[PDB]
């Protein structure tokens, strides 16, 4: 078979498609208009988007592809450099930061970050518990807030203390500006236009900004634990019996700082989102954390026994998983799905909110949200459901990310009760990760001591 493509704009093949605020709700559209798979081409470029089960279950085969930084994520090598995420699998600085930091995501590195997820979700929740009449919650603001902190704490014992802070921390402002101009470039014909003359202007100060900070995190603990910071600097890849040096792990500190809580923002964002639209979940999960969280803060043990917060999350990363795309190339010649011939070094792209509305997986309903669907993981097919990547280049950070959701989102619905004042419209603002934007809820305090 020869492969549907959108609409084309003559020598610019399809790259206008790209100039658009919300490039991956674009990108969705033609999906459903063009079905399980589509060439999108620009001058000099070529990737082929993929949407169905049938077929991602064959591009997460390892034997036959791995991972490709797509056009997007090379853009963020920019800062991220040979860190974990944007270096690829044969560089010699993967599989040794991959060796060295899995440790730092064991069940005891888990349990021992509890006690500090703890500290800043009791800081989210007496926030609002100290909110007057009528105020109203600015929601992936204040998930911004509590991700970035928890990383920061749990990961580097660093103090960003956004809850002291009004505006955006001065890292996530220059991060989100950064992360944008990646997206905006993503569209541009002529990158080297001196009309871009500013933007890389502005992504180097950006870059700066993030960059200082690290500094000082580096500063702080050769100036003072047992953290992922402790594993950066001190630990030993059992392969090569080497230790990351300097360079990467400023790389691997930028990294696990933005990957380390973007995407967990957008996901407690959504979550919120969904449950208030759906006031029976919403019910559901909250007898859930009042039957469960009987302690004045929660255990580790507790946080593994909200079973259904967990079903409401995971069906918020169905809907909406927050970095919503994954790139993968062809490590030889290969047919895909009996009819899309492809040859080495071909281009995949795997567009996981198309995969997660797979009717053929899910059902017909795959636009509501039904927590119901995750009662018992096991009868997902394999390939199916995404939201961390896939194989050993899968999301290192799920344990923790998940974790801290549901601690989070736990305390949150047995300290609250909550009300979409505004009947809020769905508006999702794109950075290359997916976030909610406007948001806003009330919360009225049930006035349960913390
Ligand atoms: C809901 C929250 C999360 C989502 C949806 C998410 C998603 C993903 C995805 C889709 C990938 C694979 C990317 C690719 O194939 O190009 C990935 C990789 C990665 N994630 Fe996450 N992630 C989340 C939370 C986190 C957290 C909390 C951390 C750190 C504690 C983190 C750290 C990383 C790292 C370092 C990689 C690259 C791993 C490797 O290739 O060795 N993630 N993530
Ligand atoms: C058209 O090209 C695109 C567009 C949007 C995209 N969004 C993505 S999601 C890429 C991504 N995934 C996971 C994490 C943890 C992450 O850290 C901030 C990022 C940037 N890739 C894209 C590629």
């Amino acid at each position: 078979k020869e492969m549907p493509q959108p609409k084309t704009f003559g020598e610019l093949k399809n790259l206008p498609l790209l100039n658009t605020d919300k490039p991956v709700q674009a990108l969705m559209k033609i999906a459903d208009e063009l079905g399980e798979i589509f060439k999108f081409e620009a001058p000099g470029r070529v990737t082929r988007y993929l949407s169905s089960q049938r077929l991602i279950k064959e591009a997460c085969d390892e034997s036959r592809f791995d991972k490709n930084l797509s056009q997007a994520l090379k853009f963020v090598r920019d800062f991220f450099g040979d860190g974990l995420f944007t270096s690829w699998t044969h560089e010699k600085n993967w599989k040794k930061a991959h060796n060295i930091l899995l440790p730092s995501f064991s069940q005891q590195a888990m349990k021992g970050y509890h006690a500090m997820m703890v500290d800043i979700a009791v800081q989210l929740v007496q926030k609002w518990e100290r909110l007057n009449a009528d105020e109203h919650i600015e929601v992936p603001e204040d998930m911004t807030r509590l991700t970035l902190d928890t990383i920061g704490l749990c990961g580097f014992n660093y103090r960003f203390n956004s809850f002291y802070r009004d505006q955006p921390h001065p890292f996530i402002t220059s991060m989100v500006r950064a992360l944008d101009e990646a997206m905006n470039k993503l569209q541009r014909a002529n990158p080297d236009d001196p009309a871009y003359d500013e933007n890389k202007r502005q992504f180097q100060e950006d870059i700066k900004v993030m960059n200082d900070l690290v500094d000082k995190i580096i500063a702080d603990r050769k100036a003072s634990s047992d953290d992922l910071l402790t594993h950066m600097l001190n630990g030993k890849d059992p392969e090569t019996g080497e230790p990351l040096d300097d360079e990467n792990i400023r790389y691997q500190i930028i990294t696990f700082l933005i990957a380390g809580h973007e995407t967990t923002s957008g996901l407690l964002s959504f979550a919120l989102y969904f449950l208030v639209k759906n006031p029976h979940v919403l019910q559901k999960a909250a007898e859930e954390a009042a039957r469960v969280l009987v302690d004045p803060v929660p255990s580790y043990k507790q946080v593994k026994q909200l079973k259904y917060v967990g079903m409401v999350l995971n069906e918020a990363l169905r809907l909406w998983p927050t970095a919503p795309a994954f790139s993968l190339y062809a490590k030889e010649d290969t047919v895909l799905g009996g009819e899309y011939p492809l040859e080495k070094g071909d281009e995949l792209m795997v567009l996981i909110p198309q995969l997660h509305r797979d009717k053929t997986i899910w059902g017909d309903d795959v636009e509501e949200f039904r927590p119901e669907r995750f009662e018992n993981p096991s009868a997902i097919p394999q390939h199916a459901f995404k939201p961390f990547g896939n194989g050993q280049r899968a999301c290192i950070g799920q344990q923790f990310a998940l974790h801290e959701a549901t601690l989070v989102l736990g305390m949150m619905l047995k300290h609250f009760d909550f009300e979409d004042h505004t009947n809020y419209e769905l508006d999702i603002k794109e950075t290359l990760t997916l976030k909610p934007e406007g948001f806003v809820v009330k919360a009225k305090s049930k006035k349960i001591p913390l």
